[PDB]
């Protein structure tokens, strides 16, 4: 989308990236004055303001400031300071827009005559670029197309200064003729290198010292940043000069920024009655057009869209902002909310309606307090259940809600709302039943949609011969041919696909914008491909004009650049046109009709399929050409392609505002070329260049024998009239409705709409990852971090699913700090060191150390808890317990050490014992274990209570003595192994430390020498 | 048991699951010390056909974001002095979400670039230590030790629900054997 | 029931071109288990069937068995056998 850039950034890009030998002047001499700017930093940063003469002018995309008189001319620093006092912060009025003034640009004032100022303007058209030059520039030129010398430089070609002198500088002065060619050639090279669209240097002043550029205007193709962000830098695209944005409008702008959908809102009238929250691109302009054409020009409140399947939270925010904007004012005649839309492609209608009715139930009180009337029209998949949900909320709340579906005309909903009616060479046969395509890329949804269409249209051969993807190797994707399961080969390079499949002639380009150009330029040199459909979006206008040029050379037709494709019922379907097989079977697009149509946007193609289906005998071949600026094939090429086919009997065309193409339709039908009955309507009149607008195209086509309705309410009526005339004349013979083959639907779609009931394994009462917030045990992650529970708190949530108290969470952190590394001598740390010295990696080193924590290493954390808790719940005195574990063998687990005995404590069992005796309420099992250790220290002094026994008995005591465990979960976790989990999660820090440390000392492979082995092999087995 | 169940879960933390923690630090710090713009780093990374590690997620998007990325960002803005690599990574993230909404800067990329910031912009690591601890693999250990709590929680939960042996039904398989070998 | 009467649809992951366990015989790569035992191929033959999905010739099968015989134990000094001894001595 080519959009405008400021004069400051235009002069900045010009002065920085121009490549000329001519004397450029005033390079990087401009100052930006805001309402918020100071003057000391301005004088320190730009000293020439205190040395030269100044010209100050507002740069807010103001066109023709000389004809308005907002330019400060030839002033000092105090001159511009005294002149900018009624200019900074005052709502100026430019054209038909009164808006704030908040931006000014200061240039060094130059001396110039009337015969020094010229006019240079390079603007891009479809064939190439127009370099327009005039030897008499300025503001009072007037006729911008009736005097100046133009020069069309072709695409992928350069402009030579000898050509500039031959065609462009015939009437230039002779003392400017040598430097002007160099400046114009450098300006064209900079234009072509920075991907501009329209660069207008007026008025240019070439004098004896050099070249001055007084005023500048520039539009740059904003989607060329992936090729020129290093040259642009931080481009600040300015909004057009108008009123400041409402905070709700800026809120929906922020939603569109941080969303993945398109969420547009613009409040034309914050007091009026007609609010329109309509999903779709062309749906919003069609609904606003039939609001304007039914007397609702002045009282139309807002216009905008929520297109491209927004999330439930995002559509709730958008509908909440609309229902809050229609609430603050009161209208006693009545407010009308048109929640419109066309037929959706793949979105479940009930989910978007769930978001909107959440926003409606949040505003039911004000919505009944302000006398609203809600009119809903929607189509697509599961629109029956969606409109039934909306009717349920209209019954339960009490507000008037009127739900209409595919059976209704698209904008008769606003007819029955305002009180107007009661409420109830290139080839021709591109696609054939032997046409096999080549998809480019992983787009398995679109390929399965195409294969479902090829099954249901009674076609015996799949229309995907092979897919092509170079980022993975050759393999065979699994796809569904009806009930059957087939393998479709995805090839790495296109050479293998065009070798093994020489029957293909169409490549569907599902590459992204960073590979679509290279992919279709690789494609276009293959001889069998005779048409190319590029479904991507974001491709720049320069690259798509090079695509148009090489398509016209190689003779392929292109239906690429921003489209959904186009469906020929019975033969072929390009990706996701039509939608699901529900839409294909409801709009009867499985058998060939007799009508062809052309559209520009892909959002109104579904409404065209619906209208021609409900009012005719079908669609023969329909094509949407794309939502780009220079489409790969315009309307006239497809109308000429329809003319040579023996199957078409009438042609519908849906045009739009901008671009002179319906005039080519007029000239083609008038010059004896078109015979079959053309019906057309140019959408988006809504004007509340004036020679190419929609009312101009309507008044031009209405007289020229083209059937043109008055509004969009009557398009199906006109098409039905033309069809019943054509069946009265006996040319159209409608065939019999043969029943199609049937496909099974989908497990995902059937569970989404809810009629399958499959039993689900993996019960998992922990960590609900889905939804919008990562929910732990029952508590969200934001509450986990807000309530300041540490990793002991999340251990209590993940493992035990309880909110543990703050002493117990800190105790679990204490246990995971003492059961960290305990030296590399031990078995698990030794295994981790051997795997790290064999150079393995972190997860195999830590993992092959962790497969020793069984019974003899790391088993005293759990054995000394099961022992001390079995022999405490059986009611045994500590002396009887010590003697009972004496007569049965069975050394007491968790009691013993090698050095630290008594009057020489363990000094990490003391920290845990201090914490437990200070913080734990009612700890009986630690006191029992301390009685046992006091009995058994009399035998040997080094029979102190081990840390592996103290963590066991303190953990069992914590579980069965703190809150929220009863006593039967409090030893279920002991039986399951929460203590083994505590030791393994603690010692994982030590094992990862040993891996990193043996990786950091750069140790080699270990061999364990034969001096420490002593083989004891048998004699001869 | 605990060590075999947790361990057979930990032997999947590779490159596609959870081992992007180190590659989303090596890549983002190899394209910051050879300083390019994000809009050319993405172009180079697509041109080479390799995945920008720590920028993609299967189930989360910009219309369905994961909140754990936001909890770390609101900590590393405040208590972290001078973290430029995170700003670089957020730039690359929004460059890629302008094209596809699926590709969202993971926690496995945010922890990688925030750990490179915490190593090279806090004290005690000069420049050879703070790059040795990226080359050795001290950032995968953060994910493995963090996810051990989740895997032990899943072992304890499936042990407490008393669930049976898993069998994975044949309607989810589609055997694609040769003809007669 | 909705897939037994054949109406729903399901995309199935896990493509596995080896060892169809269903049916009345445990089929390997393409060869049933009775053909595996009647053709007198050793464990090298089923290594060729499961790993490579080709019925390898009978000299390559004996070579695969010869490789699995020489790449058996090579003393417990080496690091993998040493880790196995440490985990067995921890009694796992
Ligand atoms: C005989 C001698 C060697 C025994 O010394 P010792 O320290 O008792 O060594 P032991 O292994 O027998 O001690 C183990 C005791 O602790 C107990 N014990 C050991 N580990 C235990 C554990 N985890 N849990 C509970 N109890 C444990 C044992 O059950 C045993 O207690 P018991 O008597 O009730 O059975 C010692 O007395 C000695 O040195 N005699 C020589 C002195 C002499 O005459 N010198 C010559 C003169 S110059
Ligand atoms: C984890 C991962 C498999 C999820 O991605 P995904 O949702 O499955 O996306 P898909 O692989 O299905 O789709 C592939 C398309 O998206 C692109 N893409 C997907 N992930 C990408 C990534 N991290 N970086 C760059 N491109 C990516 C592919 O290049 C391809 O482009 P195309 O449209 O031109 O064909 C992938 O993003 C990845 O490997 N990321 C790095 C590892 C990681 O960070 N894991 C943490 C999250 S699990």
């Amino acid at each position: 989308s080519a959009k405008a850039i400021s004069e400051q950034t235009g002069k900045e890009l010009l002065y920085k990236f121009i490549c000329t030998t001519s004397a450029i002047q005033n390079r990087f001499k401009y100052a930006r004055v805001t309402p918020d700017t100071d003057w000391a930093r301005l004088l320190q940063d730009h000293p020439w303001l205190l040395s030269q003469n100044l010209v100050v002018k507002p740069d807010q995309l103001i066109k023709r400031r000389g004809k308005l008189g907002l330019v400060g001319v030839n002033l000092t620093l105090d001159g511009v300071k005294s002149w900018l006092k009624p200019r900074l912060g005052q709502e100026a009025t430019v054209g038909k827009a009164t808006g704030f003034l908040k931006n000014f640009l200061i240039e060094p004032f130059v001396p110039h005559s009337q015969a020094e100022e010229f006019y240079v303007c390079i603007y891009a058209t479809r064939e190439g670029d127009y370099v327009l030059f005039h030897h008499e520039g300025g503001v009072d030129v007037g006729d911008v197309d009736a005097k100046a010398q133009k020069l069309l430089v072709g695409v992928d070609e350069k402009l030579n200064p000898e050509d500039i002198k031959k065609h462009l500088l015939v009437h230039a002065p002779e003392d400017k003729k040598e430097i002007l060619a160099s400046f114009i050639s450098g300006l064209f090279n900079f234009y072509e290198d920075l991907y501009f669209t329209y660069l207008e240097i007026n008025p240019l002043v070439v004098t004896k010292d050099g070249v001055y550029v007084l005023d500048l205007a520039a539009k740059v193709d904003a989607t060329a940043d992936y090729i020129c962000k290093v040259k642009w830098g931080d481009i600040e695209f300015p909004p057009p000069f108008g009123r400041e944005a409402y905070p709700e409008e800026a809120y929906i702008a922020d939603l569109d920024a941080k969303s993945g959908a398109s969420l547009k809102l613009t409040l034309l009238n914050p007091k009026g009655r007609i609010w329109t929250m309509v999903a779709g691109g062309g749906a919003s302009v069609v609904y606003s057009d039939t609001i304007c054409d039914l007397g609702g020009v002045n009282e139309l409140a807002n216009y905008g869209e929520y297109s491209g399947a927004p999330s439930e939270q995002q559509t709730y925010d958008y509908a909440k902002t609309i229902l809050s904007l229609m609430t603050r004012e009161k209208h006693p005649d009545g407010k009308i909310l048109i929640i419109g839309g066309s037929i959706a492609n793949f979105t479940n209608v009930a989910a978007t309606f769930k978001g909107i009715v959440r926003a409606i139930r949040d505003y039911q009180g004000p919505l009944k307090e302000h006398e609203v009337t809600i009119f809903v029209r929607r189509g697509g998949p599961n629109y029956q259940e969606g409109l039934r949900v909306m009717g349920e909320v209209g019954k339960t709340t009490g507000i008037p809600i009127h739900v209409f579906g595919t059976e209704t005309h698209m904008t008769a909903i606003v007819g029955m709302a305002l009180g107007h009616r009661p409420i109830p060479g290139k080839s021709t046969t591109l696609f054939s039943r032997h046409t096999k395509a080549i998809v480019w890329g992983m787009q398995t949804r679109a390929v399965q949609g195409m294969l479902d269409f090829d099954y249901v249209c009674s076609r015996d051969e799949p229309s995907v011969a092979a897919m092509v993807y170079p980022f993975t190797g050759d393999h065979k994707q699994k796809f569904y041919w009806g009930h059957k399961e087939i393998l479709i080969p995805v090839f790495k390079n296109m050479a293998d696909a065009m070798r093994k499949h020489p029957e293909v002639d169409v490549l569907i380009n599902f590459a992204s914008l960073r590979s679509a150009y290279d992919s279709t330029m690789e494609t276009m040199n293959y001889a069998q491909i005779r048409t190319i459909a590029i479904i991507a979006e974001g491709i720049p206008e320069a690259l798509t004009r090079k695509l148009i040029k090489k398509a016209d050379q190689k003779g392929v037709t292109i239906i690429g650049p921003a489209t959904v494709g186009g469906i020929k019922p019975g033969c072929f379907k390009i990706g996701n046109t039509g939608g699901m097989l529900d839409n294909i079977l409801a709009s009867k697009l499985y058998r060939p009709g007799s009508v062809a149509y052309v559209s520009r946007s892909g959002g109104m193609s579904n409404e065209l399929n619906n209208i021609i289906s409900r009012t005719t005998d079908g669609v023969y071949e329909g094509v949407a050409i794309g939502g780009d600026r220079y489409p790969g094939s315009t309307f006239m090429d497809h109308v000429l392609r329809y003319q040579d086919t023996p199957g078409v009997k009438m042609i519908v065309v849906l045009g739009e505002i901008g671009g002179t193409e319906e005039y080519k339709i007029c000239r083609g039908i008038k010059e004896g070329r078109l015979t079959k009955p053309i019906v057309c309507w140019c959408i988006g009149t809504c004007a509340t260049q004036a020679s190419e607008t929609a009312v101009a195209k309507n008044q031009a086509l209405k007289e020229a024998g083209v059937f043109v309705p008055r509004s969009f309410d009557e398009l199906g009526e006109i098409i039905q009239s033309v069809y019943e005339d054509l069946v009265a004349n006996g040319v159209i013979v409608p065939a019999q409705e043969v029943p199609p083959p049937t496909v099974p639907m989908d497990y995902s779609w059937a569970r989404e709409l809810g009629l399958i009931r499959k039993p689900a394994s993996f019960m998992t009462s922990i960590c609900d990852e889905r939804g919008q917030e990562l929910i732990y045990a029952g508590m969200p992650i934001t509450e986990v971090f807000k309530e300041e529970m540490g990793i002991g708190g999340v251990l209590g949530l993940l493992w035990f699913q309880k909110r543990l108290p703050k002493y117990s969470c800190q105790f679990i952190e204490m246990c995971l700090m003492v059961t960290a590394d305990h030296g590399p001598a031990v078995s698990g740390a030794h295994n981790t060191i051997i795997c790290a010295r064999a150079g393995k990696d972190l997860v195999s080193s830590l993992t092959s150390g962790l497969l020793t924590i069984g019974d003899r290493f790391g088993g005293a954390l759990d054995a000394a808890a099961k022992m001390f808790s079995k022999a405490f719940d059986s009611g045994i005195i500590p002396m009887e317990f010590v003697n009972k574990m004496k007569k049965e063998g069975k050394l007491i687990m968790g009691i013993g050490h090698r050095v630290k005995s008594i009057n020489n404590p363990d000094m990490r069992v003391q920290i845990l014992k201090d914490y437990v005796r200070q913080h734990f309420p009612a700890t009986p099992l630690l006191d029992y274990a301390l009685e046992v250790e006091k009995i058994t220290t009399s035998k040997k002094p080094n029979l102190i209570l081990n840390v592996d026994g103290l963590i066991g008995v303190a953990f069992v005591d914590m579980l069965r003595n703190c809150g929220s465990f009863t006593r039967e979960e409090a030893d279920e976790y002991i039986d399951i192994g929460a203590l083994n989990g505590i030791f393994v999660l603690g010692r994982s820090m030590g094992f990862i430390g040993h891996y990193l440390d043996q990786k950091r000392l750069k140790q080699g492979l270990y061999r364990h020498p034969w001096d420490d082995i002593s083989y004891v092999l048998p004699e001869h087995m």
